């Protein structure tokens, strides 16, 4: 017997990795309709990976915390648990591209009932040695029913895609739909742990972040002799055409950053978070996960001014969604702010405002430069440039912004 | 005023990323001399990326032991600082790729320094607002000698780094000498926050024991129109060529699963680790980063028997090392054993055995197998395999194993 807080980091940041994994593909994607329409194909790839990895962590989630506390065998079979859903977005990604394939779907369907087995391992063991469940189900009237309720909520997704991998070889449509059921109905037909939410979003931020420096030193380290022959023997000619790699980073970076600071100002005001906010959590990283690709474009050749135009009105568009999923999530806390938000950031409250306008910084800026690429479009690009300029510095003085902001409340 | 946990946690994340970042060249790498003569390059570049990234690491994290808690600006600083250790390792190789050339001394010099103003002015603002500092700082008589010695400690690095820059046009050797004394003089002339550690070798053990299966989904996804043509349609046919891919990444997951299931042991009978553990803990985690690349060459193709002994001699050796400087750890706090480990696993303690043997199962294991590659190499990589089968089985039942050799002292 002992604590499991460690054992569950290690899981989030797993799983952040096995989520954003499927974004590689897309950044790497080189910047003509059929290139257009193999960006479509990953970033679709990318987004369901995402769902349905997103949708693995949370049953892992909710499981352990049925599952209190954690032991050597129980790290162990958390262990294959991981290793187990680490597959799932390659064999969904090999799932797509051959849908008529019925080995595909034999293979997903084979993935997501191992992970259902280990999980039901994992809670059959629980439950055989009462001392690592909670302390509410180690009291609870009937423990068993719990279980009869566990086994049933773990091993209903394995059964459904058992069918499905039956109906592979019979009628392929049936097995989308039972694979699209095992998804749909736990919310088709309760609060989430703020500490896993916490960490997932911490992983998945840390990554998207990050991919573009990581992408800069595996490729744009310069070569000596490309170095002394293209560039005449000038490291900084060199530099120099990687230098809107950097831009691009640079940018990406900010970005996210500043993203997280905001996510982490929404979170160290709330007392437990709600599923809905784990959904708009959810769709809020599977949006910010597409910043690089958008900084990438903004950063790439600009081969016509209509296609900077179209190139800033898409990261305009990815930054807009990123932010206005975590300002939804604030707005729906704020509908239950008695319970999910702490006294200061209540209606009326002293950081009410504070955090309003911290969350609403980035939908704002994205909406005027989009709005600007339509009216201003001349200056379209400057003043994308200029809002990131402008939205960091917001961010450094934004305390004195809302200040000045109750000033004019006053004297009006 | 605000917790300051999840913002070091992103940190931690972050740091790991970079850290891990220079290890993807030498899994990449495929593999006459000349392949040889880039390996052992890459994998010293990737062994000094690491090494600096971990000391600016621990630099952060002792910057942040006196700087209690966090604030917006100081977020914004933090993420400021991140960025600027971002660039440690792509600058680090561009130096080493030219190391007669004064531009990448230069910008080495500049991305230290960088770091060191921007912990500066994080430092300034931190005793400028006092309520942010540690209660002990805080209820210090000598606040201003506190400032003048973090001032001076995290600004000798830069200072020296600049005198390097200086060189670099006149001497660069004398360059090289300075910029080794950066890292050289702190530990050549304390508490480091297990928190801290746990984060940064939590994101580590998640990164590397999740490489190859990135690499998969990057690269091993079969094409409809190699699977149709160059396999007749057989999907099978095609993933054929890839399970050797496969299993290199389960056998690294496993063992570096297995790992970080024997340092989450260690850490959670640990009451405080001392900078000797974090010294061990950074070899550890930098040996560990060797894992996939000793796999890939061992689930390789085999030229001749011999390329098989060498290789999984290699693979011994990189498994060996990364498993004894945990023992060395575990040694090392049995050796302040009163302020350092919980009474559990003293000597003699009720877990003492059970964590030597969940500590020394994988040096030993390495060390026969080593062995048996000299005197029953006809049989070598087979017991190679074994082990691979034999040590996880020998995790799940070390309790077990440890009563049974309790009985045979017992007996005896
Ligand atoms: C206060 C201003 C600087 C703060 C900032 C920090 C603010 C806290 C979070 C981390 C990032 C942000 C920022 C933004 C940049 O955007 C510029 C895009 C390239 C470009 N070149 N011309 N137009 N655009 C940026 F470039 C930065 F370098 C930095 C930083 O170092
Ligand atoms: C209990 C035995 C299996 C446990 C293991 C899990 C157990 C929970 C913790 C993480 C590891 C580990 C493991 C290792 C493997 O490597 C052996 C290569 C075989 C081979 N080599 N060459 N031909 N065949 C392994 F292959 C596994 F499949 C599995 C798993 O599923
Ligand atoms: C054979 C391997 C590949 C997959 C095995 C999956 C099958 C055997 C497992 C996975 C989930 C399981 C089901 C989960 C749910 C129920 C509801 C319960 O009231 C009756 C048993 C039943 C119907 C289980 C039967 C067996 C089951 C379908
Ligand atoms: C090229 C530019 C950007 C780099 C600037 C770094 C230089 C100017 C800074 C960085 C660290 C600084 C030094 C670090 C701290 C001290 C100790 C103090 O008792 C005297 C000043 C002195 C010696 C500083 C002088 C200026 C210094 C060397
Ligand atoms: C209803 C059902 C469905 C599928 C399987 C199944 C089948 C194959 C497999 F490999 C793993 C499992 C799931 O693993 C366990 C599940 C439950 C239990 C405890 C149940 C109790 O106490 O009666 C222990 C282990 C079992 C029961
Ligand atoms: C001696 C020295 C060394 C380097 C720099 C420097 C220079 C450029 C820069 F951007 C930041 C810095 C460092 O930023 C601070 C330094 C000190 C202080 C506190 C005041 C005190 O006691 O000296 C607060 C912030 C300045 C002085
Ligand atoms: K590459
Ligand atoms: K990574
Ligand atoms: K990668």
């Amino acid at each position: 017997i002992q604590c499991s807080q460690r054992m569950l980091s290690f899981s989030d940041a797993l799983l952040s990795i096995i989520a954003t994994v499927m974004i590689l593909p897309v950044t790497h994607t080189e910047i003509d309709r059929s290139v257009q329409r193999l960006l479509a194909t990953r970033i679709a790839v990318y987004l369901m990976t995402f769902l349905i990895v997103t949708v693995a962590w949370a049953a892992h989630t909710r499981l352990f915390q049925v599952v209190g506390k954690t032991d050597d065998t129980l790290a162990l079979l958390n262990l294959a648990c991981m290793m187990t859903i680490t597959f799932l977005p390659y064999t969904f990604s090999l799932m797509v591209t051959f849908p008529d394939v019925p080995l595909g779907i034999f293979l997903f369907c084979v993935c997501v009932i191992a992970i259902g087995v280990v999980q039901a391992l994992i809670v059959g063991y629980a439950f055989h040695f009462p001392h690592l469940l909670s302390p509410q189900i180690q009291r609870s009237a009937h423990r068993a029913l719990y279980r009869r309720h566990v086994l049933g909520i773990v091993l209903q997704g394995p059964a459904l895609c058992f069918a499905a991998a039956i109906f592979s070889l019979f009628f392929v449509p049936l097995s989308y739909l039972l694979m699209v059921t095992v998804i749909l109905l736990p919310y088709v037909s309760e609060p989430l742990s703020k500490e896993r939410v916490e960490a997932f979003s911490d992983g998945v931020y840390a990554i998207v972040a990050t991919l573009l420096i990581l992408d800069i030193c595996e490729d744009n380290v310069p070569d000596p002799k490309d170095v002394k022959e293209r560039f005449s023997g000038s490291l900084v000619a060199a530099l120099s055409a990687t230098g809107p790699r950097f831009l691009a980073y640079f940018g990406s970076f900010a970005t996210v950053g500043l993203l997280w600071f905001a996510h982490h100002s929404l979170f160290l005001h709330v007392r437990k978070a709600t599923r809905a906010m784990g959904l708009l959590n959810t769709l809020s990283l599977a949006f910010v996960g597409g910043l690089p690709l958008a900084y990438q474009q903004t950063s790439a050749f600009a081969r016509q001014p209509r296609d900077e135009l179209e190139r800033v009105r898409v990261s305009c568009t990815i930054i807009f969604l990123a932010s206005i999923f975590q300002l939804a999530m604030w707005t729906t806390a704020l509908l239950h702010q008695a319970e999910t938000l702490q006294p200061s950031v209540w209606f009326g409250g002293r950081e009410h405002v504070l955090m309003f306008a911290k969350l609403a910084l980035y939908p704002c800026a994205s909406l005027l430069a989009f709005a600007s690429t339509c009216l201003l479009s001349r200056f379209s690009v400057g003043i994308f440039h200029l809002m990131q300029i402008a939205v960091p510095c917001a961010f450094l003085l934004l305390r004195l912004l809302v200040g000045l902001a109750l000033a004019t409340l006053r004297v009006l």
